[PDB]
């Protein structure tokens, strides 16, 4: 019948994402390779290995560092413990954690001093959660899934306070914070919220499209969770969806007798290989016929890079 492809948007790079990859080109350009980089700087496979090559090298052990080098901290955030590290061996720390991660961190700190304990919502083993759990890691207590909300106790007069993962599923997480909610009807948190525009947004979108769809295609990493939420959006909606970095792990079988497929990207994806999607499908022999759907228009943040790197740049420029 009729082949239809809904490209979507939003979709693809987010603010943190286009800020922490320039944020490193820029050292790259400025100072002699290596540039140091603390944990992978984004969740793409593709973008990594690109700055390798020009490069970056990306690190666990800060010994692997040189001291007085520099390092930049990777849109994911950091451990603060990690710093006086860095700051010990006189690195040059450059900070391209997400603003709205940092949003979470300071929140975390905020709220500790006011003696609250912390409930952080996200998964134990992302970098994410266990950079921001160590901002107060003797007060805060993680949370994956609801038995980890039956463990929890407190005094009555304690006063709680919750923040969660950036990326995660909003189906997931409205679940855990009701569960939550009904434990502790005092609990507080974020009034934004801590889950950011841009993983809202493209479930957001992907949600509205999906139902129409007999596939749901997500261009990106599985080291991504924003990705992995992607399609766990779309199958809880109940249209089959998969994750898939490039074109040439498209396993194009699956495509028999799907007429109608929702394509989207998570936020660390590059918008080319989205677009060698867009090649291969609508294009003989698979013919989709392409088609734009649009969320609700995106707000990109006006982001800078990080202040300390940019009077550096100021300078040289001299
Ligand atoms: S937290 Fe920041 S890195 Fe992108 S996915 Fe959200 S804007
Ligand atoms: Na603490
Ligand atoms: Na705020």
């Amino acid at each position: 019948p009729n082949k239809i492809l809904y490209l979507i948007n939003p979709r693809g790079f987010c603010k943190g994402v286009s800020r922490a990859i320039e944020t490193v080109e820029e050292c790259l350009k400025l100072f002699k390779p290596p540039i140091y980089v603390k944990h992978k700087i984004v969740h793409n496979d593709i973008v990594c290995k690109k700055l390798e090559k020009e490069g970056a090298i990306f690190i666990e052990d800060l010994n692997d560092v040189p001291d007085g080098h520099i390092l930049i901290y990777s849109a994911h955030g950091i451990s603060p413990q990690i710093r006086e590290i860095a700051k010990k061996k006189k690195l040059i720390e450059i900070d391209a954690t997400c603003p709205l991660v940092n949003k979470v961190h300071v929140y975390v700190q905020m709220k500790a001093k006011e003696n609250y304990d912390i409930i952080l919502i996200g998964y134990k083993n992302h970098v994410e959660v266990i950079g921001t759990y160590n901002e107060a890691p003797h007060c805060t207590h993680i949370v994956e899934n609801v038995n980890d909300v039956d463990k929890l106790n407190f005094p009555l007069n304690k006063k709680l306070f919750y923040v969660t993962q950036t990326t995660l599923s909003m189906d997931d997480c409205a679940l855990i914070v009701q569960k939550l909610k009904n434990k502790f009807p005092h609990i507080e948190t974020i009034p934004s919220g801590s889950i950011c525009y841009a993983t809202t947004n493209r479930q957001t979108a992907l949600n509205k499209i999906c139902t129409k769809c007999d596939l749901t295609i997500v261009v990106g990493s599985s080291s991504s969770s924003n990705a992995k939420k992607l399609v766990y959006s779309s199958q809880i909606r109940n249209v089959p969806a998969v994750l898939l970095n490039t074109v040439h792990d498209l396993d194009q079988q699956i495509l028999k007798n799907v007429n109608k497929i929702a394509l989207t990207s998570a936020a660390s994806t590059p918008e080319q290989e989205t677009q060698k999607f867009v090649n291969l499908l609508t294009n003989p022999p698979f013919n989709y016929t392409l088609q734009n759907f649009d969320g609700a228009h995106e707000n990109v943040p006006k982001w800078k890079l990080p202040k300390n790197f940019l009077h550096m740049i100021k300078e040289r420029e001299k």
